[PDB]
């Protein structure tokens, strides 16, 4: 009486899982969000002057990946799918700069939100349909892991997060984690919290762990390997309309505690999002935060677009701007990733 | 209280009432509208090749032995050759037409290829577009095995499925589709009566509750289980009244008497052998649901028999259809 | 290929189910007599009565030597006192209770204690020894069981919270089964209290939830609901609503919430009548049973107000024995009749 | 804002905290004296010693006034007569040990009863008045409580079933939520028996499928993690397995097993030893503890073998006292430094 290998990752996937895993929830180091959809990528070319072309897009993104040295500061990149597939002006795969600077690929493999029905719009994740499908091609094309945005919301007069919202998240969460393990991606689970409210931090606190006891005890059922997947969940803090906002002391308190109260140490990281600049909040709490401890898991950084907001407006769309554009990229990079600690 | 907490009184009214026509005593759903390729071994008994789904529908008088008929996609787009729509001519004959939207299946990872049922993304935009079509029901089939030895049904294929089953029926009934729920335990394996009894009430057990948690309205839905039999190699076969026994106790000890009817999977079963278990389950005193077995393949296989492939034989195909249509529905009485 | 020892007996099995069939007949009830001897102190006050163990002796053998009763009572509840206590003339209660065929019955429950960190939301305590004792009360002619659980609704408080109905599903369950292990027909009660300005639909909605889960959980412990029986409370608006539900929308939402959570494999569904017959209880039970046939029996477990008029015919001089029997026998005659 | 009857006070869980973290001492262990009267009456006939009060109380003196004994134990588990004893001098025995640094405890639970239609597997009584005796062990000077369940790991019968699981994570999870609103530390123990012919890694699956559903529960019910501690199996191959797993492998898939479930929140973790040196768990955790720092403390609880040489060397001999306690001085260093 034996477990079967059909009932266990492998050795050498749970291998590249952990590793990978730990690649990119890398302390001194961040994610580069570098996945702005065509309207997105617009809004951005516009405030420039640049056109939106394909083409310009694949001038754009090679500007960031094949800044010299970026993978020192950036552990990871978002992809857009265009982007997996390809490559740079001068004939470069996309993802070879990345491979270059060691930075790892990673795609949202999610398709947005949907209402619960008979709920005050509560919202479900899908994208299941087709997704290990999906997990493989981007493996191939040499994504190495995923993003799956999902979202609870707190309001005690209504009740929320209901029973039913947190099972659905937990079950999604559950389902696409394992999908993307049996797909060599590690997963990073996203259960979302939002901070509409006025609840204070305490609140956030509970609810948290609430959310994340379910949450894991669902990757739990559905098999899913801790040791080669990524957490990154808001942080615990006042809802934005409260009159008692917390101070980075207590955030960081609350959220290390919600984190040591419900993930087991199996889990290699924990990511918060950042909007990239290094003198923000969210780079003063997780600085209290690593104060602490040290943790069973590694803190890390998902940078929002506006991280290379400033490249942006140093390259112009302008070739002979590229070294400027890429060296303010780099400062940003380097910054922020020292902010941490 | 509070609105948006519950389904509507117009709504609700709306999918009871059609749950009830499509469930009604002395009649069947009429499944003959098929795909390209599984027609070919249909065909190649009659040997024709390539109107036929004319020839069902502009069968009058057929309402009185058929509630309702499975259609696909397309079918509930297209016209008569006199510009009249498929769910126009059932709509004048009383017959509800609905539709299979899951997805197939897909093994659970790290299982021993036990399956999710796919099909919840664009789920409530096609039950829209259906309704507006003309549909009003909708069909999703769950699967499990049973294999004791290997844990079979594990506590992740009955979670997945009862998960996928009420959020497949809460979003039809978002969209006023009355949803038939398909929970379909395999006959595979050597076990006796009284394991399939015992999973099935597992199983249905945990499909209600998830039902439940999604507020999934019971008077406006649909169950359709296999019944509880023997597996097919097992070495000590059921009465005919051991399978009425079992079935009836699986489903009295599960089933809230809100759903309105449970309508059997042929699960391998011939027609005659399943309209002999469900007259012993009629035996069997009055019941809170309506029980009904299921023989659309039937109808359409001696229909097709009568037709031959040649038009000439389209009324004799007719009228058989119908009396077959009758013999069954009338055994459900 | 499923095996014995997964299933209650035939035999079992068989026991429970008649006993539960006429636990609830429809045109008869329970009678409260299970007192303790504070409560029977109490209104043996109320007509000057020495509270002895020889008249509570004569008090129960008059309400149980009713000849006839067994017409409109179908089980009778008792204290643990009475199970072993002969009448004074030596008959045993539960021989009394036998030749009117009323079924005996006693609580099993050690009463509510406070959920940890809840805010005094309550687990039903007693399964330590319940088996034991449930062993004991058959061998002296006990059938049936109660077990009290208790839930509140409180939206602004989030009530009930999920530990009370995990709590409250998992202590019946595990009573049921105990009980069925000893041959004792459990009556599952999950009340939820009436407490708050919440209207009918609100306890509607916590009344389907909380029995969709207690249900659940009987068949987690591998409860014969064959051989149960369920007394929650009628579905209504709470005490302080200032805008109540009619008989009729008490009678439609009980009924809807039943039938959309109770398997029609339970025979029968009992709720507390105040053992008045034109009381609301009644009405509502009447609108009930104007609402046509149903897969489960409906009928009343009667409080221990009840049989008052007939404390009161008493008044503890034997004399009046007769009469105050009559009176009884009127009583429930007219609760019995009033529910058809 | 979250009520502060919704969470243990500041006080309480410093407390809790504090008293976990030190039970669970590396360097340390748990003394086990807590013997009945019929098995301190069997360990008193091995030398023969009449066993009355008297005696008792010079066995537990002899043992609890070990001068530096706080030094390989950290905690002592006391029979409930103990708890209120005194030494010939008048001193109690909670003082004895306070004096040493040593942390009182107590098994608060009933024993182990059949789940109803299982194949003989237990559910753990002790629940009914637990909150009370907690109070009252917690004034004797108590500071924490053991409760033990009981899990079964047989394939072909699908052991632990899904009511084994649930059971025994609902029964832990009141009991550790009861002793902390008392100011115990529940020390929450899900034993696996290693009866069977499995191998090491279906040991872990069921051991991380236990554990997963037991720390739910324990989330669900409030327990703070912070002022707990876990007492399971060490993940083993079945004792009449074929093919039985190493020293390394033991540690390996022990250490994977808490790391995948338990929440570092939870300060330490302990395993069930003899009062042997080089007895397989002591090269087990030894094995454990080399694999660099854990998120939790690892430790151990000792049977009543661990005393056995002590009591022999006593003889019941008043005498003998000074040299016995040196016996049982030596006996605890082994313990102490073969973790390490």
């Amino acid at each position: 009486q034996t477990q079967g290998p059909g009932s266990m990752i492998s050795q050498e996937v749970a291998k590249e899982l952990a590793e990978n895993a730990r690649k990119i929830a890398a302390p001194g180091k961040g994610i580069l969000a570098a996945d702005e959809s065509t309207g997105t990528i617009k809004k951005r070319f516009d405030s420039i002057g640049v056109e939106n072309t394909e083409a310009n897009r694949a001038f754009y993104r090679d500007l960031l990946f094949s800044t010299k040295g970026l993978g020192q500061y950036i552990s990871g990149a978002i992809l857009f799918e265009e982007t997996l597939y390809q490559k740079s002006p001068s004939g470069v795969p996309m993802v070879d700069l990345l491979k270059a600077e060691g930075i790892i690929p990673g795609i949202k493999v999610d398709k947005g939100l949907e209402t619960l029905p008979l709920t005050d719009d509560e919202k479900a994740t899908m994208g299941l349909d087709g997704l290990s499908e999906r997990c493989k091609k981007y493996y191939e094309a040499g994504a190495r892991f995923a993003k799956w945005r999902a979202v609870l919301s707190i309001d005690p007069a209504k009740g929320k997060p209901t029973n039913l919202s947190i099972t659905e998240v937990a079950h999604g969460l559950a389902r696409y984690a394992a999908i993307c393990q049996a797909n060599r991606l590690v997963p990073i689970v996203e259960p979302e919290i939002l901070t509409d409210g006025s609840h204070d931090i305490t609140v956030c606190a509970e609810v948290t762990e609430r959310v994340l006891a379910a949450v894991f005890k669902a990757l739990n059922d559905h098999h899913v390997l801790l040791e080669g997947a990524l957490l990154k969940p808001n942080m615990v803090t006042h809802g934005s309309d409260c009159p008692k906002p917390a101070s980075h002391e207590e955030i960081a308190f609350y959220t290390v505690r919600s984190l040591k109260r419900t993930v087991p140490p199996a889990l290699p990281g924990v990511m918060f999002l950042s909007g990239g600049q290094s003198e923000e909040d969210a780079s003063l709490n997780l600085n209290e935060m690593n104060k602490m401890g040290p943790h069973p898991f590694q803190l890390s950084f998902s940078y929002g677009r506006a991280l290379q907001a400033s490249c942006l407006k140093a390259w112009k769309g302008v070739p002979e701007n590229k070294a400027k554009a890429q060296q303010v990229l780099m400062e940003r990079a380097r910054a922020n990733g020292e902010a941490q600690l």
